């Protein structure tokens, strides 16, 4: 007998696949972390030593990709017994997430990107995907190496900076500041490979996306590096983010926030705008001040049952458009060459199974991988 | 005999009591520093080994905070010899202060917040209660720690940021700078659990609150937190200082400052035009070029003798209005669970004895208990 | 009826009493978190509105101090996903903690001073009493200020300052630099009125105790206020400290090392060594495998049952030893007029409540009072 | 017709094996770059797309691991036209190199680690591994972060670092600073997960291993993190090395020095000595004349040629003793589940075809992969 387990042969068999585009009833075999085939019928003999799972009747898609978490905890807002904990490794894989995107909001003195970077790394060695933003509401951002362009460039999970314009809890910044700031995480992506991208954590003042436009008009950054989050939190802002995303941008709905523009609401809305689901993302704000991720499943539970979308349509926004926001090679879509990362649900859209790059983490609902020190 | 001398029991009976309320003939009973019962005829009894305080036919109010104080001494403005000595305890108390805010002045070369913080701490361990405001009137701010958000957050007894404007001794301050130190303040504050607040040394500028309008405009801290003072200075300002608590701004009016706009004056004038008390507060800015603190109750004398207010009204602006705008737990009102902070005066609002933390600091209106090197 | 609630009158009646001195049969009265009288036979209606406790039967003491616990999680020796987790505050009131001192190790990169800092201040604002030393392994020490000194003169908290040798995870620190070090604790706590010692991490060198020796011939701090701690490591570095202890220091013995030097043993051996108990203390290094808490109650409990110890020494390293060390005024003994921290444990040494200040966190040997974020 | 393309399934077939231990006759098949089974007759169907290699009559060993290359070129002792070149992609391949550890020499004034970090990841983007050392000859170290702990704490790519002693170009360092600064790379890799060594340049100064011997007697740094390199300089150097290696070190032999101790009789004579192959390495301080990488395969053949070695035997020092010293994960062996980094040779040590990552990179003894700008 030969032994072909280091390849860890496995073949998911029988499932409705979403890919997330609707692929009808097909087969996915999977290889060192990797899906390798993709197709109806995929003989239960095509490599030795196979872990088969028979998946008929349920539904194959992608993993979540949630860009927006408060990994090593956040809060503080209300004195330091109110700064939230680190995120624990099941809560994540529980709610579907297999990629996730860690950043600071408002305290940046008890809280730094070299926390944010450790824990970031520990989430990629117990089993998940993970990077971060360097930076935090604070501007000028407080970085690792002391320049957002060299953090980007030179520090391997960073792919962009965070910052708070529009909130009774930013830093007063100045277009001039703003404008430095988005083209060095701009520049730093470029020379590092990576997207680049400025996330703008938005706030209720009423000059709502003003000082984006404002720094359209400063710089020369691409419409498409920036990112307004938390478009959902009010009217007028949530309005104003639907003409940015006309004019070419993307736009991050945060599931957490369920008025006055709920979740589904504001997705099915862009759509009907006239916004191509490429241009919307979803994220969580998880970890913040303790908020939760189950918010994202249920959002997709809702567009399809009480907005009229497709699985597959009801899918883009925490896959395939998050993964094309940050360009995540191998993530948001079952391809051959691409990650394992995929979620097992049942028809009715709840969760049984999740495998991060092949590893089985999740088992009839519940986690059966744990963090380091899960209790 | 059992010895219960550690719990300090003090029963003040017979006063009339203003909470600043008028509480009619109200006893008032203390232990350890704390009030913990506020009621007409308590036993004498009560409570073992009680020290009782026959009040009768006096007035019993809340001790004063004033929060505009020298207390490392200021001036210098015409060189060297013109620098002020530190404050001595028993000049506050015989003045009717037991809480206190120190800051700084136009010199900030001579004079550091580090002297400042040791006085702060100093006159806490004498028996009153006091806080300071990190920077000076330059700006950008010297700091202890290099940044007015974390000296905010993390110095204990850091609660806000000083600065000048409109002053001809002002570091011509722009906007952004204005903007961005009193948005580290805020979002310290909110760290540190402080009130977070920017106060204004206003001169006499025709441009008077001109710059504190443009500051709104450029960032989103709340009105409430920033704090313009010396407003009686001159008449526009004054009045523009009128408009500006109007919009739901708080103002501080100096006791020290005689003309054109006497103090209570001022506070006469606050009230007809419509201003709650709550948005008015009154300091000495005492120890100042030297300043003294006998216009504190000066004022308060005034305003009942010639302005036709109340003892209560009279009290608030140096009493619940000053707690209230900075958010000092347990003082400025007598109720149980507060610190035990209290006047003794006679009807005709002489001092006669002051209470700080429950310690008889005070007695026949002369000191009992003094600075550590006071002769 | 009036209301005198707000003292918080609770008579602890009769249960023996060890002080940690054994008083026999003794009351206890409480009033605003402190201890205000001690005596047999205190009336049940001496006070008003009080909460009487039947402590028949039971024991009283003194709430443990545990000077050496990774408030903010520690670990990381072994890569990111080793980083532990921050301290949960029921898990310290449930072991009987109710006074700790938060410090790091070997992991200054991902682990900061100001987390520590504001963990420190959220466990003091939940319930308990909370201190830090700054620093950590590395020399020169990572502080807040930028100086040792200044560390620990103004920030209130900080009480000293840590580093490690003979440990092969040191920084390989000279004389000079460790000399500076600790005479910079000594000068800052004297000017903050703090103990200023420097607690020295010990490791399996064969150099052991030397660099402390080496120390003190090269400066003029004195010998008690230099803490080696994991004494009972290894054998030879344990005989040295019984003669470091002979000299006048003072040595701290880990409770979560249980070989080759058991703790109890350990303080056994001081004890027939000649050394005074009020040289040795005892600390868990609690959250530092993942380090627990109760091996401090264990330590005690075999002390008494197979050492032969009274219950009032075995409770000194715990107690008045340490208070008595780092100068915890209030702390380590009932007294009146000391803070209102308190043990009652069954005859069999099993914790059943604890007072914290005066309130009520474990009650049936189970918190009643939670962190902010436990679940 | 299902594509499985995606797993560029491969087998080596029939090669006689040296793992570097002697496998006989023995099949290799690869899966995504990975290794996934060695075994006598793989049955060329096992798996489907799977490319067939012919490897009878040949020689299948691992890859060459060089860990002392100047990647960006070095050079510069005499004056700027003597800085040399950066390597090209093809000229490690075609020398059967497919891992390599960068550094820096003399000149870090016109050569930067930031240069060398952009370097080393553009060769693991073309193929290959890298990972590099931060500092340079000079002391104090010139790192990227500013600090040598946090350098190998967080920059991925870097292990360890670099220093110069005993030598006519060094910073004449005394043994603090070498010792601080071993003692910070060391805890800097436990943090990182990196070997954590410090690698040492000698020069041709009597004084040889000394400060090594210094160093270890002033800092708990283990003896097998520090790497004594280019020890075949000089003979008296030479003969400390060995007893050096004697105690527990690793000895790195330079293949581009001839004299006065040629590379194959170096490692003869550390085997005549009695020191077990696993502590003796072989490195090419190619691209620092201008060096090439022709030495280190010259020396596998003359050893097994002209001095009886085994050929297992000889490829220790570039293969599993690296793999080993650097604890490089994957590397320096073919075993189920490493890295698809192998060579092909003929029975006479020639090198015919190279894969690294499972990538045919050079065929028939030229490359068919190269570097972006190869022309
Ligand atoms: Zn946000
Ligand atoms: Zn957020
Ligand atoms: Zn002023
Ligand atoms: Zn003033
Ligand atoms: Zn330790
Ligand atoms: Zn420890
Ligand atoms: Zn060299
Ligand atoms: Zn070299």
């Amino acid at each position: 007998m030969i032994d072909y387990t280091a390849a860890g042969f496995t073949l998911l068999q029988g499932a409705h696949l979403y890919a997330p585009e609707d692929r009808g009833i097909c087969d996915v075999l999977v290889a060192n972390g990797k899906i390798i085939a993709v197709a109806s019928n995929i003989p239960s003999d095509i490599v030795p030593n196979c872990t088969v799972v028979d998946l008929s009747g349920q539904i194959l898609c992608p993993g979540f990709i949630d860009q927006h978490v408060h990994l090593i905890g956040g809060g503080g807002e209300a004195g330091p017994t109110t700064r939230t904990p680190e995120v624990a490794l099941s809560r994540l894989t529980e709610a579907g997430v297999t990629s996730v995107v860690g950043l600071l909001g408002t305290d940046s003195i008890s809280r730094h990107p070299e926390s944010l970077l450790a824990k970031t790394r520990a989430l990629n060695e117990e089993g998940i995907s993970a990077w971060m933003l360097t930076g935090a509401f604070h501007v000028p951002s407080r970085t690792i190496t002391g320049s957002v362009e060299k953090d980007v460039a030179i520090i391997d999970r960073v792919i962009g900076v965070k910052c708070a314009i529009s909130d009774h809890r930013s830093a007063a910044p100045d277009v001039y500041h703003l404008a430095n700031m988005a083209a060095e995480s701009r520049v730093g992506g470029l020379l590092g490979g990576k997207p680049g991208v400025t996330v703008f954590h938005m706030g209720d003042s009423k000059k709502a996306l003003q000082p984006i436009y404002d720094l359209l008009e400063n710089c020369d950054v691409p419409i498409s590096k920036l990112l307004p989050t938390h478009v959902n939190r009010n009217v007028p802002l949530f309005e104003q983010a639907l003409e940015f995303a006309r004019k070419g941008g993307t736009i991050d709905i945060t599931s957490s926030i369920d008025e006055p523009v709920a979740p589904a609401e504001g997705i099915a809305r862009a759509v009907q705008a006239g916004i191509p689901l490429a241009r919307v993302t979803l994220s969580s704000d998880g970890n913040g001040s303790v908020a939760g991720f189950e918010t994202l499943l249920e959002t997709v539970q809702v567009l399809v049952k009480d907005y009229d979308f497709s699985i597959s349509d009801a899918l883009r926004p925490l896959t395939s458009s998050v993964a094309g926001f940050l360009n995540l090679t191998g993530k948001g879509e079952i391809l051959p060459g691409n990650d394992a990362d995929l979620l097992v649900m049942t028809p009715e859209l709840r969760i049984e199974q999740v495998y991060a790059r092949g590893k089985l983490m999740v088992k009839d609902g519940k986690a059966c991988v744990k963090g380091t020190f899960e209790t």
